[PDB]
């Protein structure tokens, strides 16, 4: 199962580009599906969700009233018809999946770059280190509307790849995440722990949650960069 997104390239600011996600597969599930964006160098932004059936949508401050989404099921197609363009919404677009209401993205697009030519908060700490062996915590803190309110999820970006789903609903792992990974949640606030740092796990970090009177919209913590240091931690 992949998605696929395309329609990326260069355009003129003020200009309307329709991005597309098709999938390799089709599912007898369910899936809500959304757009997560993230400009170069920056922090992942949620942009956009659409129910299984087209009846539901919701967008980030940032994109409403200029970006709609839209699916063709018969063809097994999502769209995003960015409209009025700015130099803002450079970035790189990844389409993905929610299966119904469970809050966490299974599958993600390779992502598709657009560059637009002009001429609430989970806060994380944006510096992380360790040693191998050694165990590190990555905080995440929220309000009573979103993180108090809401399963957190984690997502490991290794440099050069699409987002990938770590942890889901506080604390439990994807097949394929060894146990050193494990997240906990209490109030208002969630962390990640990660034991026995391997050079492996060096990568950016997501919490995300859900915001909203119903909790529609999706929001991405600051994020935080995990270093594995090559280096000892003994006194010497
Ligand atoms: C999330 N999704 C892709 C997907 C779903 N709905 C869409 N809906 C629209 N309108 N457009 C798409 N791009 C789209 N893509 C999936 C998810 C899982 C499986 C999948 O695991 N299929 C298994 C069977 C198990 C299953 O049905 O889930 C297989 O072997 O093919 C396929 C597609």
């Amino acid at each position: 199962v992949q998605l696929v997104e395309s329609g990326g390239g260069l355009v003129q600011a003020g200009g309307s580009l329709r991005l597309s996600c098709a999938a390799s597969r089709r599912s007898s599930r369910s899936w809500a599906m959304h757009w997560v964006r993230q400009a170069p160098g920056k922090g992942l932004e949620w942009v956009a969700v659409i129910s299984y059936d087209g009846r539901l949508k919701y967008y980030a401050d940032s994109v409403k009233g200029r970006f709609t989404i839209s699916r063709d099921n018969a063809e097994y197609l999502v769209y995003l018809q960015m409209n009025s363009l700015r130099a803002e919404d450079t970035a790189v677009y990844y389409c993905a999946a929610e299966e119904g209401d469970g809050g966490f993205f299974d599958y993600w697009g390779q992502g598709t770059l657009v560059t637009v030519s002009s001429g609430s908060v989970l806060t994380q700490p944006p510096s992380a280190s360790g040693t191998p062996g050694q165990r590190v915590t990555i905080s995440c803190s929220g309000s009573s509307s979103n993180i108090g309110s809401n399963y957190v999820n984690w997502y490991q970006q290794l440099p050069g790849t699409a987002p990938k789903l770590l942890i889901y609903r506080n604390n439990e792992r994807p097949s394929g995440v060894p146990d050193r990974f494990s997240g906990s949640k209490s109030g208002t606030s969630a962390s990640l722990a990660i034991s026995g740092l391997r050079s492996e796990d060096e990568a950016d970090y997501y919490c995300a949650a859900w915001d909203g009177s119903l909790s529609g919209r999706g929001v991405f913590g600051t994020g935080t960069k995990l270093t594995v240091l090559e280096n000892l931690y003994f006194q010497g």
